[PDB]
């Protein structure tokens, strides 16, 4: 059961469910496992927010343990594409594509909370074919992980070898080891 | 009135207001029929203005996503495609079907066009597609492909058999889409 | 499913995008066809008779057929009410599917290029659907002929032609069906 | 289910006074046919109702629910079979308001009672022999009241499980008229 | 689907409870009491004085549910009309049977059975087990309603209830179960 | 908001003349709601009576032991009425009612006794152990004491009895102050 | 469940009854605690937060706890707002529930009489919830300190003491969680 609010508008009041409510306020939820149908949606969510003010900032809040690694590329695409800068805060956890996404967010404008924890380690599951009729062969999850290295390289400032030595551990960095690699700017 | 993200109601709903379609998931029957029934409304709405669909799907069935090809060609509209995330099979060939100049791909987005048999298959209990129709259908998915993207039919024929996905840059070299969003 | 939301003088209202299209007279025919599906059709074209009896009404149709009582009260009520009804295949049309979109009104019937029409009527059609009821095979025959009756008195063709073709499970391209006259037009 | 701005389509319909007899017969259907010609009822007393029947039957106490309830109200219940009536679907259909019952050409009727529908639904309910014979004796009864056959025939008749097209079934008495 | 009417929005139900009018329908359990039982509080607080018409098409069922109901319809203020339409049985039968004296009305095809299975009687919950001597309690209790409402002697509703055998309505109406065919 | 009998429901209409229903298994989920319909209530209104309607098998002690302390905190009386039935938790919370407002209708039943299935852990990596169940169930029967006016060892061996008392008999006992 | 409909000059507004009490800065923590109602209340908090950031707020809690990273959201979600957000345990507050109970406003952590506290943690909180995440033995243990220092920082008590007595699964009353430091008036 998701809450509701009735806020006053320039049209009147209306009735909002509690995550449309903070969309009004440019905040998106990217929560749970990353999959095409709640990454689309947080593509949806970031168009609208573009379309209603282009230079005003966005702020995903993320709680992930990562996911499906194409759908966790829309996202990625679409915030770099779009004109607002998204920042990105960490609450819980970021794990794999969750981890990418954080460490993704507008330069000075990634942030983690004091509990959190981010793991950049990148898990066989996220790359496998999602569809019955897909089968995602060797050399594209060989791509695909080289990709997100390089990813990880350019925003954190580590060195593309750093990267992937370090995303073979399957280990969690807490908020203030996350923020000395370079994955967030800042503890709040 | 009330607002949701997900169910001028939901967020797909309001980006609909704004000439905006999302097809998402595999292609079947009712999301290819949720389609045609948006394209309709946008081209009765404002015949003149162009239409984006933006393609996320590892593709589905075959007559579903021929029902929206020809839904695409036959309104008025110029209708855009943009890839994000990633097109396959039928998803890929809707995507290289967008208006000339208008089909787009933003950067780690990824595009196949081979078409697995499963796309081919009855999808009712009582029909059984048979092997000669079958064979129709992928020459016919071809020739749309050699068409929209300038590829030769021989071209077309050979590349389909490998089912390996293209970057957006290469899916943008070989005619797919016209531009990478970057 | 889709929303779109309008102004009115007493705040906005929502609709679903089918119903904001039954506003313009089309239906959608959709998916394996029921007595579920049909009555809803039958329920939107009574609608649209009463709304205004005057103007055409068209049904979009992509359908593998289904139950055969259930495409035969979409028939009769096609057939009935005063509209002109004119049908249009996407995608395809199979079986009662197919029936329907060679029934609509003369001069109006549609398909698009890449549509398939298939009229071939698979035994699944005729049997019982409810627990009780066991459909007998003089029933069967009976109804196979009713079939092929209605094909060959909207498509012109011979009962004998209409039988022969019946009996393969093969598609007709839109072309095909076209010169068939199992549809007016191509698109 | 669509929407017309706003009602769903059956409430619409019910609106100009249709009512849509749809699928299996049973309670939870019945009594929803029930509450719409109640309402209907004190809405107009004087004004015709009709409904639209295309159902393979079900259970015969939740039809004689139905039955009930279109005899006790005051407008005239018009009966209209479209796609298929069988059991207490043609039992309902043969019992509209005289002269007012209707089919659409291909439409079918059956009027033949499964044992099904006498059973117990309920699990603590077990209908017993004797009573499923009176109950098959009344439905007979009723239908040779609203077709003019003889009890006889009904008798005979209903133990076959065949349908009759709109035609015969005009012939029969079952409709007044076949609709084109 | 429940259809709806506009007069605001209402389901059909809804609808004729503005019109005093409550269903009784399908078993009796908890659930359902307790939301007929809600109907007759918001009824009689709306209008202690006029009239309430309970349609029964029931099967029966739990019986501790049942008496909610019958204890409910008995302790308000306004007459419970009870009307029987398709059938009756057991918990059912005794509602129908327990209406306002006077106005208590059957269908002409309706039937009526006061026979009371061992399943309505036992626990409902995981963990009540309901003992044997309370059944009998309970049995004779529903009896002793029921010769209160029909008339009938105790022994007379005891010897009858055995059997699980349906009245027609107007055995039913002669029986004193209901006070009237409506025809 | 549309009307219904199960948007605006008959519950919530109840809900603005202050009567909550208590129907059911007691569990956490049902519990918590009528915490919140409680403090609604008090918030809307600290002075006016609240009536809770009973009828419930009973269930999870914690559960009802929320409800027990939310009744006693808030500043409104607390009515109690037992429809149907009020076992375990839910005659507790019956006997616990305001002091001269806890009622019985005349064909309800109530039974003290508490299974050992209330008190088990419901989370899966909850096991509540021997001496946390021997101090809730004196806890509970010191309560049940108090309400009633019963001795302590009068409560205890009664308790032990998953027998039903009548509404009568509970009257009696000081588990409700009159028969409706 | 229930709603709550309030009449206005433009007709009627309707809410449910924990979204009623949202509007008096009420927030209901219940159940096991999972990801799915975690970022509930986060966001609940944010609201409650942009709608007036001097306010108090409160959290009831009736939970038997559950995954210990969703339960350090709400965690640091509490800590880092502006509002005081103070706690109720009703029934009982277990493991992340106990913790985050302890975790009020000073002065403002409250437990009804017969409410009981556990602050033990099970094994099963720390394990990873998605398909592809095994959580290590290093994290555990690095977690489970990170839950005792908490703990020892809000009730007082020393590390050594919490240590100690987490390890045992047995709830404490609410006077014995008031003198244990755990809330600070028993209502
Ligand atoms: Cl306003
Ligand atoms: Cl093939
Ligand atoms: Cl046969
Ligand atoms: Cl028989
Ligand atoms: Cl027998
Ligand atoms: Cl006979
Ligand atoms: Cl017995
Ligand atoms: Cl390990």
């Amino acid at each position: 059961l998701v809450p509701m609010v009735v806020e006053q508008t320039s049209r009147g009041e209306r009735a909002y469910d509690i995550y449309s409510r903070l969309l009004k306020e440019r905040l998106i939820f990217l929560v749970g496992p990353i999959d095409d149908h709640m990454a689309n949606v947080i593509v949806a969510q970031l168009l609208f927010l573009e379309a209603d003010n282009p230079e005003k900032d966005i702020s995903i809040y993320i709680n992930s343990p990562g996911g499906v690694v194409t759908a966790g590329m829309a996202i990625y695409d679409t915030m770099q594409y779009i004109k607002p800068d998204v920042s990105t805060i960490c609450v819980g956890q970021a794990a794999s594509m969750g981890a990418l996404l954080l460490a993704s967010g507008a330069a000075g404008k990634r942030y983690a909370l004091p509990n959190s924890r981010v793991m950049i380690h990148q898990p066989l599951g996220g790359f496998q074919g999602q569809a019955t009729d897909i089968d995602i062969h060797a050399r594209e999850i060989l791509t695909l992980r080289s990709r997100l290295n390089e990813i990880l390289a350019k925003h954190t400032g580590q060195s593309l070898e750093t990267i992937a030595r370090d995303t073979e551990r399957d280990n969690f960095k807490s908020a203030v080891d996350a923020q000395a690699y370079g994955l967030v700017d800042q503890v709040l």
